[PDB]
C-alpha cells in the first residue's frame, strides 16, 4: 500500500541504505540495475553497482555460486552469492537482513543485474564446516557438539522469530579464521512462519527442501511445518560431523525420502562409544513426531552438558585425520 509507492521509489537504482528497504524490494525481485547496500565499504557510483564495473569477482557452492569479491573503489573483500532472478526468493534476505547475531552470516547488501541476483556477505576465512568433515574424514565428538551448538544458538535465532531455515547442514554453516565460530548462511530453502506458528507444507509449494538426507519425516509425509525440521536437520548434521557421511547413504541407495518416512530413525548410526548424552540429544532431535520433537533451544541445553560430560571442548582445530 505504502510500500507500494515505497519500493517503486527504490527501483531503477543502487542506494546504500536499511535492512527493510532491501527485503520490500526483495518481494519485488519474487515477482537494468538495482538494489540496496547494508555498509559504507560496499559504495556504489552514480546509482549503479555493475558486475566488472564497480566491483570485480576473484567458486566455493553447492553450485559453485559463490565468489570471493571486491568492491573497485573501496578495497573492501567479501562474498557473492549469484542467484538467478526468476528462482529468486526474498526469504533469502528476510531471514537475513539486519539480524543482529554473531552466529548468522551478516548480509553486506543485495544487487539485481539483469536476470541475476548478486547476495553480498561477509566472507568467512575457515570455509565450511562440510569442507572440514571432507578434510577431516569425521570430527572428534567435542568438537561435533561444539558446533551443533552453535548453529542451535542461530537456529534459536531464527525461529524465535518465527524464521525456518530450512536446509541446515555442515556445508550451510560456516567457520572462522581458527575455527572458533560458526555461523549459518544459505537461506534460499528458509520460509517465514505465518501468525498461526507452524505453516507451508511441502506439497502446497511453499516450503521446498534442500537436502534429502537431512530431511524431516513431516516434510516426506506432505504434512504442515513448523521450526522442529531444523532440529532433525542439525542432527543429521551431527550424525555427519560425527561418522564422515550424511544419514542414509551407506545403507540405502535410491529414493530415500520414502525410507525416511517409514523407517526408524537414523539412530543406529549414532556411534557405540558416544557419551550417553551426545546419544540423547540426538536420539531425542531425531524424533519423528515433531510435536514430541525438542525444540532447537531445548537441544541446545542438552547438547551444552554433553560437551561438559566429555571434559569441554580439548580437540585441536586442525590435525587429525580420523577416517569415516
Ligand atoms: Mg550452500
Amino acid at each position: 500500500s505504502v510500500e507500494e509507492y515505497l519500493v517503486h521509489a527504490l527501483q531503477g537504482s543502487v542506494s546504500s541504505g536499511q535492512a527493510h528497504s532491501l527485503t520490500s524490494l526483495a518481494k519485488t525481485w519474487a515477482a537494468d540495475n538495482e538494489g540496496v547496500l547494508l555498509t559504507e565499504k560496499l559504495k556504489p557510483v552514480d546509482y549503479e553497482y555493475r558486475e566488472e564495473v564497480h566491483w570485480a569477482t576473484h567458486g566455493r557452492g553447492s553450485f559453485g555460486e559463490v565468489h570471493r569479491m571486491e568492491d573497485k573503489q573501496t578495497g573492501f573483500q567479501c562474498a557473492v552469492k549469484k542467484v538467478r532472478l526468476e528462482v529468486f526468493r526474498a526469504e533469502e534476505l528476510m531471514a537475513c537482513a539486519g539480524l543482529t547475531s554473531p552466529r548468522i552470516v551478516p548480509l553486506y547488501g543485495a544487487v539485481r543485474e539483469g536476470p541475476w541476483v548478486n547476495i553480498f556477505m561477509e566472507l568467512l576465512e575457515g570455509g565450511s564446516l562440510g569442507q572440514l568433515v571432507k578434510e577431516q574424514g569425521c570430527l572428534p565428538e567435542d568438537r561435533a557438539l561444539y558446533y551443533l551448538g552453535q548453529a542451535l544458538e542461530g537456529l534459536e535465532y531464527l525461529h524465535s522469530r518465527r524464521i525456518l531455515h530450512g536446509d541446515v547442514k555442515a556445508d550451510n554453516v560456516l567457520l572462522s579464521s581458527d575455527g572458533s565460530h560458526a555461523a549459518l548462511c544459505d537461506f534460499g530453502h528458509a520460509v517465514c512462519l505465518q501468525p498461526d506458528g507452524l505453516g507451508k507444507s511441502l506439497l502446497t509449494g511453499d516450503y521446498i527442501p534442500g537436502t534429502e538426507t537431512h530431511m524431516a519425516p513431516e516434510v516426506v509425509l506432505g504434512r504442515s511445518c513448523d521450526a522442529k525440521v531444523d532440529v532433525w536437520s542439525s542432527c543429521c548434521m551431527m550424525l555427519h560431523m560425527l561418522n564422515g557421511c550424511h544419514p542414509w547413504t551407506q545403507f540405502f541407495r535410491g529414493p530415500l525420502c520414502l525410507k525416511i518416512a517409514s523407517e526408524p530413525p537414523p539412530v543406529r548410526e549414532i556411534p557405540p562409544s558416544c557419551a550417553p548424552l551426545t546419544a540423547q540429544a540426538i536420539q531425542e532431535g531425531l524424533r519423528k513426531e515433531p510435536i514430541h520433537r525438542v525444540s532447537a533451544a531445548e537441544l541446545g541445553g542438552k547438547v551444552n552438558r554433553a560437551l561438559q560430560q566429555v571434559g569441554g571442548l580439548k580437540s585441536p582445530w586442525r590435525g587429525e585425520y580420523k577416517e569415516p
